[PDB]
């Protein structure tokens, strides 16, 4: 039981960014935080959705060998994984992720809650933090 609560931008995205393709890479997500974080980029930033049936675009939905899932488009093609699959996914492109926000999502692990990280082309964009609730 695991919401976004809150996404920093990866250094050269601004957040807003990072959320709107922190919801296109979530578009397919098929785990309880999928519909937490792109709710998270509406109601933080940018109520938005995704633009795959205007633009034609597919979707990549999450699987458990790499642990992520993402979508492609034409113009676009970005991912949402845990940071250890993003970050290998990144170098894998070629590209690299902010250190500053590989950071943030080490503090986003050390409160209890889990750091996504979302990228576009081969770069990250942001990461999206998520974070437990209570319930009785």
């Amino acid at each position: 039981n695991r919401q976004a609560s809150e996404f920093i931008p990866a250094q050269g995205v601004d957040e807003k960014t990072l959320a709107d393709a922190a919801q296109l890479a979530s578009l397919a997500d098929e785990t309880p935080e999928g519909r937490s974080i792109v709710i998270l980029a509406k109601q933080r930033f940018n109520l938005r959705e995704r633009d795959v049936q205007s633009l034609h675009a597919t979707f990549v939905p999450f699987t458990a060998q790499s642990r992520m899932s993402g979508i492609n488009i034409d113009n676009r093609m970005i991912r949402k994984g845990s940071v250890d699959a993003i970050r290998r996914h990144v170098e894998a492109n070629g590209g690299h992720f902010p250190t500053d926000v590989d950071q943030k999502v080490d503090q986003v692990a050390r409160q209890g809650a889990t750091p996504l990280v979302v990228v576009e082309g081969s770069r990250v964009l942001g990461v999206i933090a998520l974070k437990d609730i209570v319930k009785g």
